[PDB]
């Protein structure tokens, strides 16, 4: 076979998982929405994409979302000019959807599991309540004249408020952009400018890991080069002393006191503007009402065979796009329980994950490839003296899951027990892109296997621009027609939404990843197209080689960049980290390093072997867990003086050690 | 009989009672857009919803569909302070003044959700003015005529309206009510307010500043004579009452109590002249003078006088002469009031309402409720709770229901209903305390009773 | 043997009756006609349009022609006298949803626009999808600038296919457009901007006509020092010329649009909001208010059935979108249809008088629509411009903006359409919205000069106005008037309802006024022949300006004429002609003198003695309007020696004319 699987220790022949019988309807869980094979999924699929899709996406699009108002079409528009168009004619709201429609059904359903940064001050927040304090937030909001389509930045921590305040701006057809809360004030600045919002949401400080995070003194900072924002709210999550300007600033709590409890919905066209949300000049993508809604809300169902008394613990962060579709929109569309996660996996202890997931008897888990292997490199004795067996889907989002920790993931917080869905996604495409569905598809350990409904995936050879057609083909991953959630533009720059995704491939959607289709149909998605690294005429993405360090015994994580050779053209050059134990006496770095090359040589081969190997403590890493490769590839090319705004990495003083390990 | 008034209540309160209400939402009220959820919501928090998803307009169920039927029929009898200038106007006439005020605010930049402080006397472009600010989705908030500069300022500015709607001079009793003098001061602390629409009631001379101040006439000539209606949610708030405390009444529920009370309570037909002696600067002028009478399509009568001007037979001059079908009036009124040779036999009700207080014909009912019920809620049918009603006696020592008839305490409210107030203007807190926290799980009226006698 | 008398013609009356030709009898392959073959067949429909039970007609083409985002429930309501008309009042649409959403969404493809620039070669078809998505990049510009609902936004834009975007991105997003004549003068800019309040103002920086340069931009910046308003103005790049650019507050198009999306959602609007103002040109500037529902209606149905126009129709109305003819008949008619349209960015006579024609066969145009004064004007260049062409494709011709003399109807006839296509004389205004009355061109059998029979909705009569009387009967003339509001009736005068008022509903109370004198004849058909105001009362003969005009023009080289009367001690007043020869008119061998008794005689001959001229006066041209109004109060108080009362005239079409016209009279 051309294309292999991502390294690891188990046997080809002995790694494919089959639906476990938690996902068999065995158990005593919920039968699953598709089951119980491939075919399941392929004859549900085949409805979804094609020339007779209509009717799949119009039934479902009825069938899952309330609307004022029906549509008549469909669907058009384009990856030319960008002007897609879902369901146009029809009217709809988002809070309506996901608060209004369940608070009439069960008020007192648990809407939110409110988990505090302390685990004693954990509460449930239900559907009346959360409703309620959105209604009152809402009204607010009008009192400070924002109109319909206007835009109005969030920058709020892990609280559940956090919810109200999104669900409040889709309440009135205010357009929100949230911003991750520890943001620098310079990286909060250029978000709050380039919106033009008018209004700011924000607490007084916030809780993490038992750190504060003190965001009004960022936001005071950051609106002294803010001229348009007159009025900001601020949430007392502390309580502790913290400046406040008269007339701009006022709290949260004592100006929903003046405001009823109950708000009109705005009915919004299916294509106004729901939010935008910046990725790291920064870029807005913003998505619109009733697409993206019905792409978390079908995927959620799907993806994770959400059922009507479920409770999801997505543990990412609202800042994210994660959270945006599977903390707050995803699941509350859905009408089921939804955790918002304010610490860390490791405060006050690694087994917090757990001690949640036992103390709510969650049903699906839902974080990133960092944390999994954060949490496999601090050791097993947090995970194993749990029970966990409220769970039976665990799933992966944000890169590629490396096999060995795959399965850390499906051995200790799944007992083998648990489907794992690999998540394949973007900012972009508003929602699950690719993805295994937990009830049908037997897995491959890195694989997120196959396409969601209303995708239609090829690989392009990108020296020809020409799709590879059939199995066991390599090259960029592409979109042959729109899907519901895709983001609709970049805001107030609609060229570089065209130039970024659209004109690279023309006819196609370019997702800037690297993508293989093995001799089963299975997609590989393995790293940034960006990232890859060509090696003697070889081209080598990241997660291969990464995928193939971290089987050695003591790795924790590690990243792989490119550095220019004079006979290679390109070599490879690892960071890699150690588990804490690790003893850097018993085996000198040298000989660790040796055995690491010769693990990649066996694996994959000589010319994947690291020229070098630089040991650190940690690797530069985003708020949501993305390893930082750009950094560590200009780094190592000398160029590390022109870096840019890393001021709010996780970790920026990560950023001087590197530089010091490598000088 | 008894088994007819409760037979019938009893489909209107309790858990099967959507049925009943949604019927009667869809039967008496026309809807640009169907509800789908009848009611929703409670006291202890006040977010008290009815019908949320549908969308209506108060003017066109005041107006435009009795227009389309019956464009002359008379909308208000206007009896003037003298009453030789008195007359009917229109359901057409009073239609194209309603738009044309409704442009007017348009182009002062009035939009959907602005307030709008109202400052008229009892002439028939009181209901004009008030419907204009519910055909285009403003709250109205209007200020009893008798008010000083003061308590004229104190509701401007507590509603943060930029436009004021008033009078040149009002005309009552023979006197003249010097309106925009008392505006004029006022005016000098409200910083909002940008434009004032003038009425020229007498055409006296009074102080107009130039770029703030129009004519009313003047404004209205150059407008169109339709106007769109906005789209309502029925949530949506349609006016605020001070009473200060701005109560604030959303839409389809008080338009629906309105209309329904005054169908059953006065027992109303189509061709009906009800008379409402009361002023449309209080909940029984809003209610039962525009909202209620004009909502049922029958003729109301907007009354400029007093019950002794030019003498003490006036009411019964006024019913004569009409051919009244209904007199609503308070005690003080009907006991300050001559009626020997009076003809007064088209009365078929007598209503009473404000404190505790026809000759074998005319029926006579007596009303209870207050500004935040928005309409009637308990009366007897030609005493009784309302459709909707569920009222019980509360020992305040206990904060126990003294079930049972012959006990005494405090009257309150099991149960929302459709026209009950949703807030106090931008003061919900006060709203709750004063309404909802002194009984947890019930609304506190704030007077005694017995059983039903209203103490 | 009768009162009335048709306009005067070369051809005997009873050859001058010309039935629908082939090409509109379903012959040739030609689609068959919507209505027809007969009066009859015209009668038989128009009857379900009128009258106490017409509104079952109605609700039925409304919901079938246009699409609802919501139901109307009433017909209609209001009236004249206190201007309160409303026709579909509870449903709600969107002009840019029916002009482009819907088609786009069946045929994105199909060519909306046939974008004839003024260089012949750089024309070019732009497409329903073209359309859309830029009308929805300018639609996002507008609403970044703060536009909202009800706003009015001033377009100083010239005959470029954008446009058509611009007019529906304020439509899409319920926006009041006020389209200004590109080319009108700082100070008419001033008025009409300052008049409609908006903030906005789309323009260019220079458009192009007949080979020449219309300073847009230059003179959009004189016009805003007196605007202070308007705090954006976005400018189309026509020509790239250098232009002046004021920081912060102009923008370029296409930078702004570069960075929306190219799709808007649409604004749901009701039927009786403001869908634009249109300025005409005696007193202050007359801003004409046109809602939304019956508006579109009508211009939906009269193109349909007045053009007979079919689904794959290429549409040729040759007139500015800055004229009434323009908003319904190039833009808003033709693509709520959705067929093709015209938007022809030249002059009738740029580079050569073959234009049109060259147009149209290249095209392959099915309809063409112009003025009388384009046809008189392409009457005098020579034959030598059309008769070498094909024009087959065509079958309709169409006439609007003043009566069409006989004379000129037959060189349409003849050459334009080579005596097979149906001659569609349309009366209407820019207070009417669509055309009021019409030949239906599968149906009627045409008179030259006569608009003939009133449209679907339409319900007129004759006032004598001597009497304030309405004329019983056929063979009648005096005062245009209609009895009952029509869907696309204006709504008011832009913050000046009192005027509206005054105007067209108070003069004869009960009634529409619309200002012309007319007669119906003895076979009823309705004959417009010219202004109230331009009637000429001879020693108590009431003679209208076209027939007079009309019998000028049978004289040997006379190319265009106008009569005005002037008080006149024996007669009350006196005809006074302005007359324009063409240009090989040999003006020696016959004197001015001369001339003068042989038009003289020939008006006695044809009309009576009283309309003989009593002065004749020779001028190259004479004054006209943009659109092709020959400006009569102009000559009518030029005469009356009060040149120093004339009023704005810096827009007109060639203000120098005027000075001439002074010089030859004094
Ligand atoms: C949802 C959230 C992560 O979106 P973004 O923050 O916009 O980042 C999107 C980018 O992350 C990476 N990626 C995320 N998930 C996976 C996965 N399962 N397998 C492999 N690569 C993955 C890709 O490079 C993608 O372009
Ligand atoms: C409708 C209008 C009067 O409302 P408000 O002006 O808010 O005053 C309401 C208050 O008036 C008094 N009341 C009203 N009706 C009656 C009645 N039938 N018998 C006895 N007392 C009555 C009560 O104290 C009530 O709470
Ligand atoms: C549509 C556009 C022309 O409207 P306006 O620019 O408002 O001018 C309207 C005026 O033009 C004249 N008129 C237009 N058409 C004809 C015709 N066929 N026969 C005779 N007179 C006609 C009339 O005097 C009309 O009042």
């Amino acid at each position: 076979h051309h294309v292999h699987p991502l390294p690891d220790s188990v046997p080809e022949s002995e790694d494919l998982f089959a639906p476990p019988p938690r996902m068999q309807g065995k158990e005593g869980r919920p039968k699953p929405h598709i089951g119980p094979n491939y075919e399941s999924y392929v004859k549900e699929w085949a409805k979804t994409v094609g020339p007779n899709s209509d009717e799949w996406w119009a039934a479902k699009a009825r069938e899952t979302l309330d609307w004022y108002d029906d549509f008549k079409t469909v669907r058009a528009g384009g990856f030319e000019h960008g002007d897609v168009q879902w369901f146009p004619e029809g009217t709809l709201n988002a809070a309506y959807n996901c608060l209004d429609r369940h608070y009439y059904k069960n008020p007192k359903k648990t809407a939110i599991i409110y988990e505090a940064d302390e685990p004693s001050e954990s509460r449930e927040v239900s559907y009346e309540e959360l409703m309620q304090e959105t209604c009152r937030v809402a009204n607010v909001l009008k009192s400070y004249g924002v109109k319909k389509g206007d835009a109005v930045s969030i920058y709020l921590p892990m609280t559940w408020q956090a919810a109200a305040a999104f669900l409040a701006c889709a309440r009135i057809g205010a357009i929100h952009s949230a911003v991750f809360a520890g943001f620098s004030a310079e990286s909060l600045r250029d978000r709050v400018n380039d919106c033009e919002c008018k209004v700011l949401i924000t607490t007084d400080e916030g809780r993490r890991g038992g750190k504060t995070i003190a965001t009004k003194q960022i936001v005071d900072a950051a609106l002294q080069q803010c001229p348009l924002v007159e009025n900001v709210l601020v949430l007392r999550r502390t309580g502790n002393k913290v400046p406040m300007t008269e007339g701009r600033d006022k709290w949260w709590d004592e100006e929903c006191a003046k405001m009823p409890a109950y708000c009109p919905c705005e009915r919004m066209a299916s294509e106004d503007p729901l939010f935008i949300l910046y990725t790291s000049k920064p870029k807005g993508v913003v998505h619109s009402t009733a697409g993206y809604l019905l792409g978390t809300a079908l995927t959620l169902k799907y993806v994770f065979d959400a059922h009507p008394d479920d409770r999801f613990a997505c543990m990412a962060d609202i800042g994210w796009i994660t959270g945006h579709s599977y903390i707050i929109y995803g699941p509350l569309a859905n009408g089921i329980t939804t955790a918002v996660f304010e610490s860390t996996p490791v405060y006050p202890t690694p087994s917090r994950y757990w001690d949640f997931v036992d103390k709510w008897k969650a049903t699906q888990l839902y974080t990133a490839p960092t944390a999994i292997r954060l949490l496999r490199r601090m050791g097993e004795d947090h995970v194993k003296n749990h029970d966990l067996s409220s769970l039976r889907v665990l799933g992966s989002v944000g890169e590629p899951i490396n096999p060995e920790a795959w399965h850390w993931y499906n051995d200790f917080a799944g007992k083998n027990q648990c489907a794992i869905v690999d998540t394949y996604w973007m900012t972009e495409t508003g929602s699950i892109s690719i993805a295994p569905l937990p009830g049908a598809i037997s897995t491959k350990p890195g694989s997120a296997t196959f396409p969601f409904f209303g995708m239609d995936v090829d690989i392009i050879d990108p020296q020809t621009g020409q799709v590879l057609e059939g199995n066991d083909v390599e090259g960029v991953l592409v979109a042959r027609r729109p899907w519901p959630s895709i983001a609709r533009t970049v805001y107030r720059d609609h060229k570089r939404y065209l130039e970024t995704y659209m004109k690279p491939y023309p006819g196609y959607f370019f997702f800037g990843d690297g993508a293989a289709r093995d001799y089963d149909g299975y997609m590989w998605i393995k790293g940034r197209v960006d990232d890859v690294i060509n090696v003697s005429g070889h081209r080598l993405s990241t997660a291969e080689v990464e995928s193939a360090l971290i089987l050695h015994k003591g790795v924790a994580e590690t990243a792989v960049v490119g550095c220019a050779d004079d006979l290679t053209g390109q070599a490879v050059y690892a960071f890699v980290t150690m588990k804490p134990e690790f003893d850097l006496k018993a085996t000198k770095e040298a000989d660790l390093s040796k055995e690491l090359a010769i693990q990649v040589r066996k694996v994959i081969g000589p010319f994947a072997a690291p020229k070098k190997i630089y040991l650190v403590s940690d690797l530069p890493k985003t708020r949501s867990g993305k390893i930082m490769r750009r950094v560590l590839r200009k780094i190592v090319a000398g160029e590390g003086d022109q870096l840019g705004d890393l001021s709010s990495i996780a970790d920026p003083q990560i950023v001087e050690e590197v530089k010091q390990k490598v000088t």
